[PDB]
C-alpha cells in the first residue's frame, strides 16, 4: 500500500495539471482577446474623435 | 483487492469534484469575459457612431 | 468500514480544500471582473462628459 | 499501516496549492494588465476628447 497506492497523488496530478493548464490558457486567451478588442477598437474611436 | 478498488474510487470521486470546479471556473470566466465584451462593444457603437 | 472511512477522509479533506481553492478563485474572478465595469461605467462617463 | 496516511492529502495539497497559487498569480496579473490599459487608454482619449 506504499509502493502502489501512491497513484492517488500521481494520478490526481495528471488531472489537476490538465484542468490548470486549460484554465491558465483560457484566462490568457480571453485576456489577450479583450486587449485586442480594446486597442483595436480604441484606435478607431481615436481615428474619428 | 479492496486496496486497488478503493484508490480508483478516490481518484474517480475527486476527479468528478476537480472536474466540477474546473467547469464552474471555466464557464464563469467565459461568462465574465463575454460580459466584458458586451461592455466594450457598447462603447464602440456609442462613441464611434453617435459620440 | 475501515478503508471506506479513510477513503471518505481524504476525499472529504480534499473536497473542501478544492472548494477552498475553487471558491477563492471564484472570488478573484468575480471581484476583478466586477471592477472592470467600475473602471468602465465610471470611466465611460468621462468620455461622455468631454465628448 | 497504522491509522492515517495523511501524506496523501499533504503531497496532494502541495499540488492543489501550487496550481492554485499559479492561477492566483495569473488572475491577479491579467486583472492588473487590463487595469493599466483601462487607465492608459482612457487617459489617451482624454487629450483629443
Ligand atoms: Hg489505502
Ligand atoms: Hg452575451
Ligand atoms: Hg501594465
Ligand atoms: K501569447
Ligand atoms: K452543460
Ligand atoms: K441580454
Ligand atoms: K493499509
Ligand atoms: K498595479
Ligand atoms: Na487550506
Ligand atoms: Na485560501
Amino acid at each position: 500500500i506504499n509502493e502502489t497506492a501512491d497513484d492517488i497523488v500521481y494520478r490526481l496530478t495528471v488531472i489537476i495539471d490538465d484542468r490548470y493548464e486549460s484554465l491558465k490558457n483560457l484566462i490568457t486567451l480571453r485576456a489577450d482577446r479583450l486587449e485586442m478588442i480594446i486597442n483595436d477598437n480604441v484606435s478607431t474611436i481615436l481615428a474619428s474623435i
